[PDB]
C-alpha cells in the first residue's frame, strides 16, 4: 500500500562533517495520503520534507541531514537515534494549509489507520 523505507540510515565517517542520507515514501494506493517524520536527536538532524502529500503513484525522498559531531565517537559507540514515519489518509483538500497545519486533526482521525515506521541510524 505505503511503502516507507530503509530500515535504517548509515551515515559514514568522518562524523564530524556533515552528510546526507535518505529515506523515502512511496503511494502505490489510489488515495492521497500524508506524512510527518518525527526525530528523536531534532538538534544533531534537518529533516527536509518533514511532512507533505504523496499523490497516487507517487514517491517522496526526504533528504535526512546530519550535521555532524564535534569528535568522532569510538568504534564500539551505537547510534540511539531514530526517526518515525507516520502516514496517514488525506483526504480532504488542505485549502491551501500545510500537512503540519492539519495533521493534528488528520491523526486525531485516522490515527488508527495509521501506518508507520520506525527507522534506526548507525554510525560508520
Amino acid at each position: 500500500a505505503v511503502e516507507i523505507s530503509p530500515d535504517v540510515l548509515v551515515y559514514k565517517s568522518p562524523l564530524t562533517e556533515q552528510s546526507t542520507e535518505y529515506a523515502s515514501i512511496s503511494n502505490n494506493s489510489d488515495q492521497t495520503i500524508a506524512f510527518k517524520v518525527k526525530t528523536t536527536a531534532p538538534k544533531f538532524y534537518c529533516v527536509r520534507p518533514n511532512a507533505a502529500v504523496v499523490a497516487p503513484g507517487e514517491t517522496i525522498q526526504v533528504q535526512v541531514i546530519f550535521l555532524g559531531l564535534t569528535e568522532e565517537p569510538a568504534a564500539d559507540f551505537k547510534c540511539r537515534d531514530k526517526f518515525l514515519v507516520i502516514t496517514l489518509p488525506s483526504p480532504y483538500d488542505l485549502n491551501g494549509k500545510a500537512v503540519a497545519d492539519v495533521w493534528s486533526d488528520l491523526e486525531a482521525e485516522f490515527k488508527q489507520q495509521a501506518i508507520s515506521k520506525k527507522i534506526k541510524v548507525k554510525y560508520l
